[PDB]
């Protein structure tokens, strides 16, 4: 039997922020989620999660996936540990204690963690690392057999000790039942002082050895959430690359943690995916393209381009500088050039629309052609009206659409025409002026 | 007499792609290209090229530079080599064995080993390279006397041969005519087999050590693409800057293999550029522009814009976001905003366009002045027209300028004109509405 | 008392430039204006720079807070520092030679190495650094008592001095009035051989050792330049994430020197501030912003936009791809979308122009709404003229507005509309044409 406790309660002062440390992002999603993912590799048969500022916000977070218990004031970790007791004392098994802010630490790592906790029969697992410069970690001190002795911090610590490489990572495995009954004994309390009672009992204590040292990063400040986002921007690309995308720079390409990307997709530098996120096969994207909570089929080519919820299918073109705004779906085939702007409106398979247009509020069949500088209006300073537009529609140059109004199929709009009333299909509409040539005027200009 | 063989028959499966491994880009050109023309440096003699899957996409690329020679099944390196047996038994010399998986590999190393391998005598040296973690690679087992015994692979390998550090880079030089004589004495056939033929005989083995380990790399995922595009982008982003280039960041620029670029020309981060584009001398390019094909004369600058197989002469000023597509050429001091796309048109010196334009197919001369707005149609559903724009013409904001239609000299097209007929030298063309003022009615929307 | 001479006359020909080396720039400033910023830490009672190639161009920069001379020709490091006897000859303190084009040393480090010439009384301390690629540089020669005995190059380097690590990077600390006077005993003069004299006197010569190295790197080329550029664009960016300011990648955002960002602020990857550029507290930036000289409010969101010369309310929200020009200022809560282009104009709060839109010297009100396609003339070739736009304005999709204008309060611009004479308030302007549909005419296009 496996328990879990995932601490969330500490403001972080270092942060400069009014938001909870743990909820701070990385990759798309709060260091909080990472923890609680990695949390899941043991299939902890009851998990608490213990919280304190602004414990409305978290719990909005991990609801319902979690049990939860509020922290008052700030008393250490070990009154954050008591408060697991409630729902915890009286349970046979391994109970996980991880801090929310240590994002990069794995599942596997913690599957180790317990492994090793069991293998060995210990009392209580440390989950250590080593690194060449221990300044400011408290230091697992052994011995010439190798047993764990305890764990000395920087208050403590002589000058031979302050020199151990191997230090505490604050991530442990104590054995549920002796874990709280040795924290009734004893200006705050220390989940490190619970390895104190042990040793004074002579009970057994390990300590597994993270291999990656910078996994075990606790972030406290701006700097090492960009190290985190740095760590974790890797992570999921490579595994990406594996799965067949190819990335021209993988170290300067944004791509959110739940992300899909199916294989031979080629990704230029400075690509920017978040959200839920699917790219379909083959699929090409240029730098600078930003893509939020979109799916785009296979074939699509994205050239420098913003799409925001909307859908693509497959064979789109797309670009360079468009934007597909909210709630827009974009059919087989459709090709959107430079300048052009998408917004809550679906496009049919093959239209066209390459160059300076707005297509706002609209509802388009297939094969219509957009001429350059074509804008519709929906707004009139309140109200927000609809415009239908049949198939093979042929709309001017510079024209503007005025909704309520439909274009019927096979409708032609003249360049430069000001439309508001409907098209009848396979009609014609024009409503521009007629030109007038003035000779040897421009001579007074 | 130096000979030439490039292996490129592996599939590449790792790679999750139908396209040969080979083939895969790196800065522009194929992991093949960069391969061969490594090979030049030796001046061989004769070339031949080693190829399996997909023979027909391979013979493209290199067609004509280099012989060629076609691989059934895969039945390894040694099968490989001795299709090159046709062409090369029975000639004198020191044949290079290379595979095309291998881009980094430079010329001057490969000078180098044929070098060693005549100096030294060899019948066969080994290009080795020396790695703190040489899990996987093959290595080289030598004496007290330093002499090259034989290379053990990790299915063959003690625990006191799997700590040694050189390992074999796949890459050697053998003597010719003991070569292929010594392939018909060896389920597939390996080339590293023919070491130990070599060994029997105590013919004389040796192995030039590559200086930087990294250069070896061996891409057989995406994973090691990406690895060898970042190499390579270092690598020319490098020379650039001995030539007189400025760079803010070389680490995230992307400059294609054969792209020219004059001194003193000043590069932002996140630039792209691609194919046969050359940059003129003091040409400033900012944080986004991307070109494709394109030549760029001296003094330009370049901001945020996209520029496809079109010319640029000197003094240029482009974007923010603008559009240079296909066929297009801007004279001297031409100006072209945000917004902008000109497409197949040739546009001469001092012409402005600095709005939310599209220019298609038309010939501009110079002088010209575009207001923001304004739009030129070629397009009717089927037929491509043009239209011939003279010097000094000064074409009205919001106007339509529809082809085939001819703008004289010095003429004038009033703002927001729909033009479907030539306006003559000098006159002046209006053909938009008047304005009519109604009072207090815009209490009633 | 401490002196300064800051050295400034050297060409730079790997540079391939004409400038002088140390004014190219780094992060927003010169070379030369890094030094001078790290050498008032010292609070340096007289400083002297001594300067050759194009003196009148550096002179610009440093005029007024630093005294100078000039070099004629090239006569060596010890003929630059004779330049500044007419000035410093005949005082009592600790001159620091510094030379321009090291960038990355900081002011501690030049407090640390005059607290070292204090307390160790030396008559010249030498700034010192270790390094396991020594090549090229002078070696600090010392003994078994660690004293300092000379500087040998590599001219005069043996094989058992060609290994010291500990090399120079040239920049001293020397004593005032013995410095002036050994320079007379000494085909170039370097600032070297001074060591040598007090050698024969046995004068005490000390050394203060870099923990950094790479804080010692002298720029000579450009590849050096972008290393400068990287150290720096490190070190800024930092200072930021310290402050509270998020960032996507650290390593792969551009901001100069002097940019001022508030607490709270979120900045993706590839953003770049130039200039006097200010970001007020919560505001948000994305990938591809480009912001030069530019004040920016607190909670506003630059969604890959570009801002030049101009101010920027609280609220505001930009872009994509809108392109805010010199001269302009964006009231609280205004937006303005992709593709708009605002030029010397001033908005109003709460105006919204969300879509191509060219708005040129303008005074607009607040509360005003700019449909899609909106465009302003102001230029006819010739003049520039004005447009006044009141409040609660409403201009119409696709409209013109022809310079000089006025748009009373709360009026109206019907869509499509060319308007050439003001428009009283509450009043509505229509100047377009009306629609005509023919039936069965589209079939014979």
């Amino acid at each position: 039997s496996n328990f879990a406790i995932i601490l969330a309660a500490g403001k972080g002062t270092r942060m400069k922020s009014d938001l909870p440390k743990v909820l701070h992002k990385v990759a798309g999603i709060s260091m909080l989620e990472h923890v609680f993912r990695s949390v899941g590799a043991i299939q902890p048969e009851k998990t608490v999660t213990v919280v304190g500022h602004k414990a409305e916000l978290v719990e909005e977070v991990l609801a319902g996936q979690t049990e939860f218990v509020t922290q008052s004031e700030q008393l250490g970790t070990g009154h954050a540990v008591m408060m697991t007791e409630p729902i915890l004392e009286g349970l046979s098994g391994h109970t996980l204690v991880i801090a929310g802010d240590t994002p990069l630490i794995t599942g596997e790592s913690l599957k180790n963690l317990i492994d090793f906790h069991i293998n060995h029969k210990n009392v209580a697992t440390i989950l250590t690392a080593e690194t060449d410069n221990p300044f400011g970690y408290g230091r697992i001190v052994r011995n010439d057999n190798a047993e764990v002795l305890r764990i000395v911090e920087q208050k403590d610590a002589t000058d031979f000790e302050k020199q151990i490489k191997e230090i505490n990572t604050g991530t442990y495995v104590f054995d549920n039942e002796r874990l709280f009954e040795a924290l009734k004994n004893i200006g705050e309390y220390y989940i490190t002082d619970v390895i104190g009672i042990f040793r004074e009992t002579g009970e057994k204590v390990g300590a597994y050895t993270l291999k990656d040292f910078d996994e075990s990063l606790g972030v406290n400040d701006r700097v090492a959430l960009a190290t985190a986002e740095s760590v974790m921007r890797r992570r999921i690309n490579h595994k990406h690359m594996v799965n067949g995308v190819s990335f021209v720079n993988p170290e300067a390409t944004y791509i959110d943690i739940d992300v899909e990307i199916a294989s031979e997709v080629q990704i230029e530098a400075n690509v920017t995916l978040k959200g839920q996120t699917k790219i379909g096969a083959e699929t090409v994207l240029t730098n600078g393209t930003y893509v939020v909570d979109s799916t785009i089929g296979a074939g699509a080519v994205i050239t420098n381009s913003m799409i925001e919820e909307s859908s693509v299918a497959d064979g789109v073109i797309v670009g360079p500088y468009a934007h597909i705004r909210p709630n827009s779906s974009l059919g087989a085939q459709v090709h959107i050039g430079n300048f052009v702007e998408v917004k809550g409106s679906s496009i049919g398979e093959n239209t066209k629309a390459g160059h300076l247009t707005y297509i706002g509020n609209c509802e388009v069949g297939s094969n219509v052609n957009f001429g350059a500088g074509t804008i519709t209006v929906n707004y009139d300073g309140k109200n927000k009206y609809k415009t239908v537009i049949g198939n093979n529609v042929f709309v001017g140059s510079n024209s503007t659409i005025i909704a309520p109004v439909e274009l019927g199929d096979n409708s032609l709009v003249g360049a430069g025409s000001t439309i508001t009333k409907d098209v009848p299909a396979d009609a014609i509409a024009i409503g521009r002026g007629r030109q007038i040539n003035k000779d040897e005027y421009a001579t007074r200009l």
